[PDB]
């Protein structure tokens, strides 16, 4: 459909004039950032962003592509080069090292330089690289990790852990030789490496000994504790801190986030990853946006500021399943969380970066009409006289041959939350993609986010803006009020 | 392969420190742009850019992803929203209207507001939107159109033409009713609508009457003149201007570009589109980089400055064939032309924008090792136990079923210049993609290129920087020396 108002050149001329005016108004801060927020859309490449924009636009009864996402309103944009040292198409572990520690590493390692080797515990020591979040804590800031994945997953783990193997969630995952050599599982590192004021997400199971019933699924043993060392990491964590509270559900999170006496908060809301937003139990589980607000309630209390990590962690997972409906609905909730954080913090003193660790082989094509569903069919048949979808994958589990040929697709089918878009190559999981991702930035020193940068730049600009090591001689004035 | 130097965190810390220093040094101009250059990579989305970077990096005996493209060195980056008014996934015609005239239009129309309708001649009048190039000419600047496609193709046509139908190359293409109603073919508009100082690219055939032997293929009648109105548009064009020269080959282009008496230059180097760079006859045909230099030699003579359009027009075509080797080799030559223009002009007085009209459903995935060929196989077999390529398409003519199944692929095969990467959906031509593309900017007022913008912003920022209508009251100081 053609919006009548857009037929008039004046519409476009007025908008562009408005855009130029806004562009001219942009000025760099002379002051430091009190607070640092990184919003990480795991797997949220450029094609995910645009597709999510269209979906969200239509959610609010608009045509789609013309409505800005919250992230679209960020003034400063750069392209981020995501390659790991050893692989062109990266993983979450080694990209975390780049955007959180400012050093590139090798595929599937976390918080380690590329002198380390994956799954070789004895290459660990001397290669630990300290995250910006760790450095923010050392400077007396409060720090928060918020994600819809396990809190021990690769991305959040980049804020606190150093490991040659991202799969080492609990001691149960670490080979005897590595345990003997002192390589700690990530759940242990979560509670031991550094003080973290707010930890919100999934990953209950790795914190408790085998046999421990999950409090929310006490009748499903696969959801229970995983530990073989007899440790209760939650109790150990609680015992280390006065003001500390552990919650496993939304109601308790709410109570804690408003409780003046709660100084340390660990909320682990599922045994593993949190449910997709479309499957979330809104009585039992906080959304990413709600966890973000909960984190902000506690973190904002520290006069010295905070570092907050917020991950749209299951965007990635949606794409891996080649279920764009899940990828994009996670992306919109991620954008809602970004919007909410913006309402609760001031760009006068808060440097906010939105980025992705890497992209996916997700594409948005065909020649669909303005206002058509992103989950719809491309107008016109493919060369095999069957329909195809506007959303497709290069590879992944949507590759199907029914009776020797590519199956036809209907709108009802293509529009289902369970639908897997077709791909060129069958894989159990769709792969990451290696192309540049966006960095969006707002707040003090955000203007430094520019051009085409190595992914490591994200960590460095944040450390610089807050005058953290190695930029304590930042030469910036104190954060603005 | 893991580069030893990258194993040391110092390598990454030093680079990022260097990046921060460079970022801090950036300052906005207070002065206008004397010259305007738009480099348009047709179809050159984010995944094309990164893939081209890797290929070019390895061309110069490096690992790939760590080596900047010429365009990567541009300080200012924005994301551009490419939707046409009527379609989410756009064409070149209506995107040209946006980035050249500053108004969005309807799919397959050029230089017209969205009140016009495709292929309806009688909806033309009153909807003409004037390009920045036209406005630059009105202000006394010299103007140049340089492309590897027909000069009457959608992109270059956006600089000078207004038509409801991009397919109207010569009068032979225009229906009788439209001819009767005064809708001029693009070749006529090329010579009639405005004065253009330099016109370089393909499209000889549309300029000459049927029966006219092409001077370069006088034995292939399909390459001859197409016109049914008896017009020789080249002679008509030459007759309109003293100092005017027509060339159809590289040697004559060279001579003209250095000739002080040549004030108007039309070089049409193929009957239709120019050959892919990999097929170019370097004795008969100028590369895009050479045409760019030829254009610059003449355009730079005007003390009032110039507007130059330079298109990597066949990047798009490579992707349509799903032959990434062609898409990416065109992209590298486009980047070489960008580099060359930068050596021949000063960012003190020249605003240079590099962008794409739209992207393609091209993806870069699998998990290939550092330094591996971009045209190589993903490590490890697909779910069907056959190999697959790191480069794939969502749709297009690389979809194959040999004997009921996805064919295996070898490195020798995947690496051929004729190889079509596989896709999920068979189409004669791979489709454009609707996701945001990059805008890169350098020079006076380039800092205004920021954030996420409508594609129309490209035209407006250029007009504003040069203080052209509708921004003659730009409030900028004269261009710097
Ligand atoms: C990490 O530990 C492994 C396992 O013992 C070491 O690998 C051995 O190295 C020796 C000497 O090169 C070889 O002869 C053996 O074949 C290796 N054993 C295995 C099981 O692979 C390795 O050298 C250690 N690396 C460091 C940094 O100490
Ligand atoms: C959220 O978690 C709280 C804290 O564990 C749960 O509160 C317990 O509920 C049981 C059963 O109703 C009671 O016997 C206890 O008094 C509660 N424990 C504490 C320490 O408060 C609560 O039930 C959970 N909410 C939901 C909806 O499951
Ligand atoms: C453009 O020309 C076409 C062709 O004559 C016009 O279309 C006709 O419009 C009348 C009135 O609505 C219809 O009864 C006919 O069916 C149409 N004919 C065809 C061939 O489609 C159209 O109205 C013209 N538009 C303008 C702006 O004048
Ligand atoms: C490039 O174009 C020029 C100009 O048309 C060609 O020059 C002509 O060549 C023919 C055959 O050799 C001569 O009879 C004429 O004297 C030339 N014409 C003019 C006006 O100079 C030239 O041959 C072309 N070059 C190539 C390599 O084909
Ligand atoms: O032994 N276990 O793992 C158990 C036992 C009881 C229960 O409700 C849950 C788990
Ligand atoms: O847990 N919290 O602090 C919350 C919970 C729900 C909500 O809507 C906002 C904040
Ligand atoms: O009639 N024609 O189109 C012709 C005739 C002669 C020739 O060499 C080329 C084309
Ligand atoms: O036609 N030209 O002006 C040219 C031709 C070739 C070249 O290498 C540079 C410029
Ligand atoms: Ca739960
Ligand atoms: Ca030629
Ligand atoms: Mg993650
Ligand atoms: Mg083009
Ligand atoms: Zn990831
Ligand atoms: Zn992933
Ligand atoms: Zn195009
Ligand atoms: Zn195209």
């Amino acid at each position: 459909i053609i919006p009548v108002e857009e037929e008039n050149p004046d519409f476009w001329n007025r908008e562009a004039a408005e855009a130029l005016g806004a562009a001219k108004k942009l000025q760099p801060a002379q002051t430091a950032a009190k607070n640092l927020i990184i919003f990480l859309g795991d797997g949220m490449g450029v094609s995910t962003v645009t597709a999510a924009r269209i979906l969200k636009g239509q959610k609010k009864d608009k045509l789609g592509p013309e409505i800005p996402l919250a992230m679209d309103r960020f003034p400063y944009v750069a392209l981020s080069k995501t390659y790991n040292v050893d692989k062109h198409v990266p993983d979450s572990g080694a990209t975390a090292t780049a955007y959180l520690c400012g050093v590139k590493g090798n595929f599937q390692t976390i918080g380690l330089s590329a002198a380390a080797r994956f799954n070789q515990c004895n290459t660990t020591r001397g290669n630990e690289v300290i995250s910006v979040m760790n450095r923010a804590k050392k400077a007396g800031k409060s720090v928060g990790v918020v994600t819809t994945t396990r809190v021990q997953h690769a991305s959040p783990a980049g804020t606190y852990a150093h490991t040659v193997n991202r799969n080492w969630y609990s001691d149960a995952d670490v080979p005897a030789s590595a345990r003997q050599e002192g390589c700690q599982d990530i759940a242990t590192q979560l509670i031991s490496n550094m003080d973290i004021d707010v930890i919100l997400g999934g990953g209950r199971k790795y914190m408790f000994r085998m046999g421990t019933p999950d409090p929310e699924y006490p009748d499903d043993y696969s959801q229970g504790g995983t530990r073989l060392d007899g440790k209760n990491l939650v109790q150990e964590w609680l015992a280390k801190r006065q003001g500390a509270r552990y919650v496993w559900n939304r109601t308790e999170l709410m109570q804690a986030s408003l409780d003046p006496s709660v100084t340390h908060l660990m909320g682990l809301f599922e045994p593993g990853d949190m449910k997709y937003e479309i499957h979330r139990d809104s009585t039992l589980d906080p959304s990413l946006m709600e966890m973000t607000e909960a984190a902000l309630r506690l973190l904002s209390r520290n006069p010295r500021g905070f570092f907050l990590f917020v991950e749209g962690g299951r965007i990635d997972h949606g794409h891996h399943e080649s279920r764009a409906y899940r990828a994009l609905t996670e992306t919109i909730m991620f954008d809602d969380a970004i919007e909410r954080a913006g309402q609760l913090t001031s760009e006068e003193d808060t440097l906010s970066l939105v980025t992705a660790d890497h992209s996916h082989v997700f594409s948005f094509g065909g020649y669909p009409l303005r206002g058509s569903s992103i989950f719809g069919l491309a107008p016109g048949k493919a060369r095999d006289r069957k329909a195809y979808t506007v959303l497709l994958y290069g590879n992944g589990p949507g590759y199907v041959l029914k009776d020797g040929a590519r199956p036809d697709v209907t709108e009802s089918e293509s529009g289902s939350p369970e639908y897997r878009q077709q791909s060129a190559v069958p894989l159990d999981e769709e792969t990451h993609a290696g192309e540049d991702v966006a960095v969006f930035a707002r707040g003090p020193q955000a203007h430094l986010v520019h051009g085409v940068q190595e992914q490591t730049f994200i960590a460095h600009v944040m450390a610089f803006a807050a005058c953290l090591e190695p930029y304590t001689a930042c030469d910036l004035a104190p954060p603005a009020g």
